[PDB]
């Protein structure tokens, strides 16, 4: 009886195997725009990504991972609101049932119909193992997911999930480019919080894009084909695999923009 998105495992379940779910810095958050506040201090942010080294596409029961080979300063994540260098590990998404729900965070209580988390850990710790016990350990950019036109540079990884139906499936999926999920602007909020899935730990600092891409009803249907269950189990399938917002705290967010 592990943790899930079920009645009876879902998120309003997880604080009794992981208590840090009812902490300080937990993700998401709703992002209330009209309180965020503009930081002039803040920098624009650098994502690096033209050496980005994808190596496996993975069904791990609870969405599915893109991993990325962070033996080397590829992929890389600066600037921001961050001190130091961030690398690129993995990314995934968390996505509906139907297009009204699926993203973690939501905008002035706006639920967009999926986001992407691509995943970063803070170089100064060694490995991602380290980084996740630290504060500063890791940085997630999240992306907003809308349904409308097409994602060109989403179909390689909707192809590939056929192929991972079901929980502990595995692709190889090199030469993915990641730049090909990224909208025009880079203008973001950001705010410390924490993985928004067991085991929670409060060691991100969140960094969440304004601007949504676009994905067609096709590209996101066919995420909604995976399966959390494995092979030769009763289906269910991969929706709503999304945490709601959790309370801000005594927390702020800041807008890199006015
Ligand atoms: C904790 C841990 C360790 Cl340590 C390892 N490892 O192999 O070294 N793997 N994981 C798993 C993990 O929880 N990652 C995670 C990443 C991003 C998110 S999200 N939705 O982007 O906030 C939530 C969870
Ligand atoms: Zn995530």
């Amino acid at each position: 009886h592990h943790w899930g998105y079920g009645k009876h495992n879902g998120p309003e379940h997880w604080h009794k195997d992981f208590p840090i779910a009812k902490g300080e810095r937990q993700s998401p958050v709703d992002i209330d725009t009209h309180t965020a506040k503009y930081d002039p201090s803040l920098k624009p942010l650098s994502v690096s990504y033209d050496q980005a080294t994808s190596l496996r596409i993975l069904n791990n029961g609870h969405a599915f991972n893109v991993e990325f080979d962070d033996s080397q300063d590829k992929a890389v994540l600066k600037g921001g609101p961050l001190d130091g260098t961030y690398r690129l590990i993995q990314f995934h998404f968390h996505w509906g049932s139907l297009d009204g729900q699926g993203s973690e965070h939501t905008v002035d209580k706006k639920k967009y119909a999926a986001e992407l988390h691509l995943v970063h850990w803070n170089t100064k710790y060694g490995d991602f193992g380290k980084a996740v016990q630290q504060p500063d350990g890791l940085a997630v950019l999240g992306i907003f997911l809308k349904v409308g036109s097409a994602k060109p540079g989403l179909q390689k990884v909707v192809d590939v999930l056929d192929s991972i139906k079901t929980k502990g499936k595995s692709a190889d999926f090199t030469n993915f480019d990641p730049r090909g999920l990224l909208p025009e602007s880079l203008d973001y909020w950001t705010y410390p919080g924490s993985l928004t899935t067991p085991p929670l730990l409060e060691c991100v600092t969140w960094i969440v894009l304004k601007e949504p891409i676009s994905v067609s009803s096709e590209q996101v249907l066919k995420f909604r084909k995976l399966n959390f269950n494995g092979e030769g189990e009763p289906e269910e399938l991969m929706v709503d695999n999304w945490r709601p917002a959790q309370p801000l705290k005594n927390r702020q967010i800041k807008a890199s923009f006015k």
